[PDB]
Order: structure tokens, then sequence, then C-alpha cells
């Protein structure tokens, strides 16, 4: 409980970067705390997380459209102006569990900017960003400038990280690329975990995550994740164990590759509630491989960690899309 006063709060922001617009008394005073790495900040009340903050961003605002239901909001903001805000900008989440010359780029403020001269496929990433991740576009010439700037440097960071770790492979992008596709058709998944058991890939402790699933496509979505999540040598075995398993499967990812994917049901229509007790049921944390999934990453809506081992990632270890939030799924 040791951030629940503002005066704690503060402190953490000692290590706050400067150029950040967004002042540490207003997040402070909104009942967020400094983590300690990037930008990235959490609730003392309600453990809501949220990153990458730009220029007219308003802490008690945000923290309404994402987590509602705090208990230091509700007391210091009231229910009438948390169900404005959620009333303003229904239904963030669930709308990311669904995921050119677009209105969002024609807009006064944004067509400002790019008689500017700025990149118009820059402008555009960071148009469908603020809009995904706030619910609406820029208000003013000066946001958006601000973000376009910050977004430029975050981009050529991107570049220097991407060039100096190892890439992705064909293999592993293949599989990535496919993920809702092999969730659904995938049913042989006991000789592949072995397999990744005795490359050493993974770990007895894992093997065992994965095998005690109580139905095939629960098992198969956790082998897959597993293997997105461990990179280049677990797509390589899988690769090579799929080949002798089922040639069919294998000749439409790997060689001809013309997955056909097709849902057997829009869930698009059920309760938040019940969108996500599927999306987490039987589902373990792939970076502890050892408490359950409790944590949905905004933007991207992807459900891979606890709570624990969230703020430990700058990027989505399933989509490598940055993180921009994090919000519990119960
Ligand atoms: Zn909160
Ligand atoms: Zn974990
Ligand atoms: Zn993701």
């Amino acid at each position: 409980g040791s951030m629940q006063t503002h005066a704690a709060r503060m402190r953490t922001f000692m290590y706050w970067p400067s150029s950040v617009p967004v002042q540490p008394e207003q997040l402070a005073s909104a009942g967020f705390y400094y983590v300690g790495r990037n930008d990235d900040v959490k609730c003392f009340s309600c453990d809501g997380g949220l990153r990458c903050w730009e220029s007219g961003d308003d802490p008690w605002v945000e923290h309404a459209k994402w987590f509602p239901r705090c208990e230091f909001l509700i007391r210091m903001k009231g229910q009438e102006f948390v169900d404005e805000i959620q009333g303003r900008y229904p239904h963030l989440l669930e709308q990311l569990l669904s995921t050119e010359d677009a209105v969002m780029m024609n807009t006064p403020v944004v067509k400002s900017a790019l008689e500017m001269g700025f990149n118009r496929d820059l402008v555009k990433q960071t148009v469908q960003s603020k809009i995904l991740t706030t619910g609406e576009n820029y208000k003013t010439v000066n946001d958006i400038v601000s973000a376009l700037l910050n977004a430029e440097d975050e981009k050529r960071e991107e570049e220097k990280e991407k060039q100096a770790e190892e890439m992705a492979s064909d293999d592993l992008s293949l599989i990535r690329k496919n993920r809702m596709a092999l969730f659904q058709q995938l049913t042989c998944v006991l000789p592949i975990l072995d397999n990744l058991l005795k490359a050493n890939v993974i770990n007895k402790q894992e093997h065992d995550i994965i095998k005690q699933k109580t139905q095939i496509p629960l098992q198969a979505r956790e082998l897959i994740d597993t293997i997105l999540v461990k990179g280049n040598a677990a797509a390589n075995i899988f690769k090579n164990s799929l080949k002798e398993i089922d040639s069919t499967l294998y000749k439409n990812l790997f060689v001809d590759k013309n997955m056909k994917y097709i849902p057997t049901e829009d869930v698009s229509g059920l309760s938040l509630e019940e969108q996500l007790r599927r999306l987490q049921e039987e589902r373990t944390c792939k970076v502890c491989m050892d408490k359950e999934v409790s944590v949905v990453f905004i933007p991207c809506g992807h459900l891979v960690v606890c709570q624990e081992c969230a703020p430990s990632l700058r990027k989505c270890p399933i989509c490598r899309g940055i993180i921009k939030g994090t919000v519990r799924t119960f």
C-alpha cells in the first residue's frame, strides 16, 4: 500500500522523462505512479496500467475510459463522471478483441500536419494508434505535431532494436500470420510438444503446462503461443514435426501457404465477460509459465501474461506490437 499517498506517488516521478508533455502532478493526482521504465504508470487502487502518454492526454479521462470500476476513480471523480466518459467512449476494450484515404486522415488537424510535410505513413500509424488507444483523433495541431515528433523518435529506436536482435525466421512469421487458423485446425499436439522438450526448447514444467490442458483445442493454442514466444528454434521444431504428423496441414502452411480460416461463430455479439471467459480459459502466462493469464494488452488485445509478468514487457510476445496499456481480465 506504499503508493496510496500522493506524496509517495510524486516521488516515483523523479525518474520520469522530462520530455513527456503530461506532468507528474496530473498523473499522481489521478492515482498513477511511475513503475520505473519508459513512461509506464499504474494506478495504486485498480492496478490499471497505461504507457506512451502524449500531449493533450488527461489522466483522469483515460483512467475512466479503461478502468471504470476503480474505487479511487469513483471516489475522486464520482460515478456520473465515469458513466459520462463510458457513454462518450463506449466499449473500448471489446473493440480491441475484435480488431487509402480514410476519414481519420482528413480532419482539419491531420491535414494541417500533412501540409507541414510530415510523412503520410507515419501520420497514418500514429493516428490509427491514437484512435485505438483513446477512442478519439487528435484535438489540436500542437498535440498531433508533438505526437508525430515523438512517434518519429520511437520508430528510430525500433529500427536500432530490430536491427540488433535476431530476426524472426520465415517459419516463425508463417506461424504468426496463421495463428488463428492453427488454433482451429491443429489437433496433434503431443508429438510436437515432446519434440520441443527433447530439443530443450522448453523444460518439463512447460511441457506439463501444455499437456495438462483438458481439451485438444486448449492444448493447441497453448502450444502455438508458446512457440511464438520461444521464437525461431521452436518454430523450426514445429515445422519439422508437422511434416511427419500431417502432410496436408504442413503443405497448406509451409508450401502452398494457402490456409483458410473461418470462425464457427461471431463472438463479437457475446458480452465482454463471456468473450474474456473464452479467451482466458485454461491459459497460462507465457513468461513465467506458472500463473494463469490475467491481463489484456492495449491495443493489440492479446491475452498472454499474468499481472506480475506484464510490466517486464515492452512489446506483445505474440504480435510484437508496442504495448500501450494493460487491463485485468476479471
Ligand atoms: Zn485506478
Ligand atoms: Zn507470469
Ligand atoms: Zn499482441
